[PDB]
């Protein structure tokens, strides 16, 4: 048939009829006269004056007529130029309170205009160059930044965006990707990406359809220009009730495409930005001329940033792997290598690691096995992402041979906590809030927030349901704390020192211990286990009876603390807890035993208060196994930083504890789940350590009588055999740990998924400051 009077149609006609809807050049299913009808360009996109008051004519690309407002298709300009109206950008920012919407409006509108490549930085040149842009970020609210998900590539963060899922869980973990079940690859070039098998969770479009919320097509053939689609937009706002969709997008492919041609600061940047803030330009006048610019929201977000890249500075794998055409690399500003054949029985991931590892001096790239790769990144449980990984250093790239290879200046990809990889967001409108700035805060949160702005439940998903709480005017979303689910035992003195049999040799109570040292509140169990509290002097814990240790170890150290040594005749001490069966305690003939094991506790002996207090520190039941290696970074942390830490901010609480994630889906392990443990015994072995270190944001208060806001670092540091990834760790433990430590860096929440634990329950703080609390990353950038 036809396009006629379907042009853009917000339903997609099934395989009898031909198509007219925004995709139909992509899967080559349009009428014979889509082209003619549905994609006029007579006379341009703009209003001129001698155009004004026209007889109507149906070859214009846009109309300049007095019936045009009316029929919702005049140009974006048609008001400034023949009805003496001002542009959007040239109006002064007036507050909106509240949505003022034309009468049949059941809620207001949400535009998502996406930009690709859209560095942080580049909000820096302002109202010169991006006017219309510059006056939605002042006058609506924005960050300095937001973060983006790894890898920092268009497809795994457009998909993040739309989804609150991290790419290891919406299943779109590079631009390019192997499936081996499918056994097919995927690309941004080609067919297959039309295939739905490939997206997993459940976009916003979705979302809304199933909540009878209707969604405009969020995508466009290539070949549709942006004026066109600027066009549709306005159009469909302009249906009728029953029809007109809630919810629309437009993305930008720019400025990417100038960024990895010229780089990110070319001066060949400008023109790029004016043209995106020109688009802008045209969205906000036709929204104005549709009296809507005071009714929808909109948000303007990148999906990443872009860096300094040049073909100079390669790496190249055949100067490190002897067999490199065995191999197949995924390339770039990461690396992600597997056999090139399945018959390759000779292959192994082991001997490939190892010839990677630390062979060059000023070597620009680190390899990993998935499952010990940064937690933060979340880049590990799915079966489309290799087992090797190469995390590659900002400016540089990976390839397999040097004739795999100047076209281009930027790229990105790289670590999501690399400064050149941070991208912008900007909400404006009656929801969002008036001239407001807010702290950084990464894409995976978005999807939450659409849906609150849409009235819509959110599909289960990644982001903190609150923790953006603070963006909006108005909340259709107020959090709860979880309900424990676990009471814990609170054990007296039950057992005789003679009753215990362990191998181990050696040479208010609750009132005092919980106010010193307990901040914040006892964390809650959230499964279902048996643990008991243990008070003494310095800190407390609660024990674990199922994995023989603690959970978690909570101790504060004032800024006038004093380090201590390990005194010579209590290297090896280790005691019985009395209140704390035979059976659900450790024993020291496991370690032994062991003869790749030693061990540690939570709570150190260094910062002990007295000497009497220090032989707590030494009771079985704060044990837990440590490598030898790791010991290393760990007796570092313990004896130097926490104090340094104590020192720097006035004070600090610590609370450390164990992580089991032998799956690596970043979640608790069950006890079925644990593949490790101390030879011939019961005791579990942790894939991590984490500690979580709080002080007050105002430093010139302590820790311990903080009134306001809270300050936060933590981190997850992999409990390793070796310290292979550290290059430099033959030298003194000043000279690596902490960048091991920094490289590790995670959210409290990341901490939460992997131990079931709640924390920061007993706060002056608002529920939802905690929550954004929870969510901060320090990234040491
Ligand atoms: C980040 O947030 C994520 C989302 O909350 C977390 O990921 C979730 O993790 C849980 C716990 O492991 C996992 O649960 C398992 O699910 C198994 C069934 O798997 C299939 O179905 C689910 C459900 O689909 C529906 O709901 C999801 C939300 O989960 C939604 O996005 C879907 O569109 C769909 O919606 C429809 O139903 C809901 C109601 O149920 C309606 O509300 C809605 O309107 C819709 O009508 C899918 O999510 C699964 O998807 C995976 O697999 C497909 C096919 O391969 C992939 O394409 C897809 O990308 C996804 O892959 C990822 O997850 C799997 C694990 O499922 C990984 O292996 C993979 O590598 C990817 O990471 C499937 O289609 C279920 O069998 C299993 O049950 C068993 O275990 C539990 C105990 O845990 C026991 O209770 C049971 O008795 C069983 O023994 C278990 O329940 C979810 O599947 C998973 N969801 C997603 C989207 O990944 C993630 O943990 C979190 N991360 C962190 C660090 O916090
Ligand atoms: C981003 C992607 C296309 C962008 C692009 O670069 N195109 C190349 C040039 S051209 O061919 O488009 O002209 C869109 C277009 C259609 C979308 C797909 C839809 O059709 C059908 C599916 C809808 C589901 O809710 C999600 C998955 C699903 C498969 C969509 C995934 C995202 C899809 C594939
Ligand atoms: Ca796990
Ligand atoms: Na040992
Ligand atoms: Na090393
Ligand atoms: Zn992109
Ligand atoms: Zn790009």
């Amino acid at each position: 048939g036809s396009c006629k009077g379907r042009c853009f149609e917000l339903q997609e006609v099934g395989p009898p009829d031909c198509r007219c809807d925004n995709l139909c050049k992509s899967y080559s299913s349009c009428c014979h006269d889509f082209d003619e009808l549905c994609l006029k360009t007579a006379r341009g996109w703009e209003c001129t004056k001698d155009r004004c008051g026209e007889v109507r004519n149906e070859e214009n690309a846009c109309h300049c007529s007095e019936d045009c407002l009316s029929r919702g298709d005049c140009c974006t300009n048609y008001q400034v130029v023949c009805k003496g109206e001002s542009h959007w950008v040239d109006d002064d920012c007036e507050e909106i309170k509240v949505p003022e919407c034309p009468a049949g409006f059941v809620r207001p509108p949400l535009i998502i205009f996406s930009v690709d490549g859209f560095r942080a930085s580049y909000m820096k040149k302002g109202s010169k160059v991006m006017p219309n842009i510059e006056k939605l970020r002042s006058c609506g609210t924005h960050a300095p930044y937001m973060r983006p998900v790894y890898p920092t590539k268009t497809f795994p963060n457009l998909y993040t965006l739309a989804t609150g899922l991290y790419p290891e869980s919406h299943g779109i973990v590079g631009n390019s990707m192997y499936d081996p079940v499918f056994d097919a690859s995927f690309h941004l070039r080609g067919r297959e990406k039309f295939n739905h098998r490939w997206w997993g969770g459940q976009p916003l479009w979705i979302t809304a359809t199933k909540q009878g919320v209707r969604a405009g097509t969020f995508f466009w053939s290539v070949s549709i220009p942006h004026e066109r689609r600027i066009l549709t937009i306005l159009q469909w706002l302009s249906l009728p009730d029953n029809e007109r969709p809630s919810v629309y997008a437009f993305y930008s492919e720019q400025p990417d495409f100038s960024g990895h041609k010229y780089g990110p600061f070319g001066p060949e940047m400008t023109n790029p930005l004016r043209e995106i803030d020109k688009t802008v330009g045209q969205l906000m006048d036709g929204l104005k001329q549709l009296r809507l610019h005071r009714c929808v929201n909109v948000i303007f977000v990148g999906d990443h940033g872009m860096e300094d890249v040049t073909c100079d500075r390669t790496e190249f794998l055949s100067n490190y792997l002897t067999n490199v055409d065995d191999i197949t690399l995924v390339p770039g500003t990461l690396g992600r290598i597997r056999a090139k054949s399945i018959n390759n029985s000779k292959y192994d991931p082991k001997t490939i690691i190892a010839a990677l590892t630390c062979k060059k001096p000023d070597q620009h790239f680190k390899p990993y096995m998935k499952q010990h790769l940064p937690k933060r990144l979340h880049y590990a449980n799915n079966r489309r992402i290799e087992d090797i990984h190469l995390l590659v250093d900002r400016r540089w790239h990976v390839a397999r041979k040097p004739l795999d290879v100047c076209f281009f200046q930027g790229d990105h990809g790289f670590d999501n906590k690399v400064n050149s990889m941070q991208t912008v967001f900007v909400g404006y409108g009656p929801t969002f809030k008036y001239r407001t700035k807010v702290p950084p805060f990464e894409n995976i949160e978005l999807y939450n927030v659409m849906c609150d702005l849409l009235g819509l439940k959110p599909a289960p998903n990644n982001g903190t349901h609150g923790s953006l709480n603070h963006l909006l005017r108005t909340n259709t979303f107020r959090p709860t704390m979880p309900d424990e689910v676990s009471r814990p035992n609170y054990p007296g003195i039950m057992y005789l020192q003679s009753e215990f049999d362990l191998g181990c040799t050696c040479d208010h109570t609750k009132g005092s211990t919980k106010e010193r040292h307990l901040l914040y509140g006892r964390p809650a169990v959230l499964y279902r286990t048996s643990y008991d509290i243990l008070y003494h002097t310095d800190f407390e814990s609660g024990y674990s009876e199922i994995f023989l240790m603690p959970l978690w170890t909570s101790y504060t150290i004032s800024k006038q603390a004093e380090v201590s040594s390990i005194p010579e005749h209590l290297t090896n001490c280790v005691r019985p807890d009395v209140r704390v069966s035979p059976g659900f305690s450790q024993n020291c003939l496991a370690y032994k035993n062991d003869k790749q094991m030693s061990y540690g506790f939570l709570f150190p002996p260094y910062l002990s208060s007295s000497p009497e207090a220090k032989y707590d520190a030494f009771l079985v039941t704060n044990m837990v196994p440590m490598y030898p290696a790791f010991k290393r970074v760990w007796a570092y942390f313990q004896r130097v930083l926490v104090k340094k830490y104590a020192s720097e901010r006035n004070g600090v609480n610590v609370i450390s504890g164990p992580i089991f994630d032998y799956n690596y889906d970043g979640l608790r392990d069950t006890e079925d789940e644990i593949k490790q443990y101390v030879e011939g015994s019961s005791i579990p072995v942790p894939t991590h350590y984490y500690s979580i270190i709080t002080s007050c944001l105002d430093f010139t208060q302590p820790a311990d009588k903080c009134d306001g806001p809270l300050s936060v670092s933590s981190f997850i540091l992999p409990h390793r055999p070796d310290n292979d990834e550290s290059c430099a760790s033959s030298e003194d433990e000043s000279k690596w740990v902490e960048e091991l430590m920094k490289m590790h860096t995670a959210r409290v929440r990341d901490i939460e998924h992997l131990t079931g634990l709640d924390f920061y329950r007993k706060t002056s703080r608002s529920y939802s400051e905690i929550l954004t609390l929870k969510t901060y990353l320090h990234t040491y950038e």
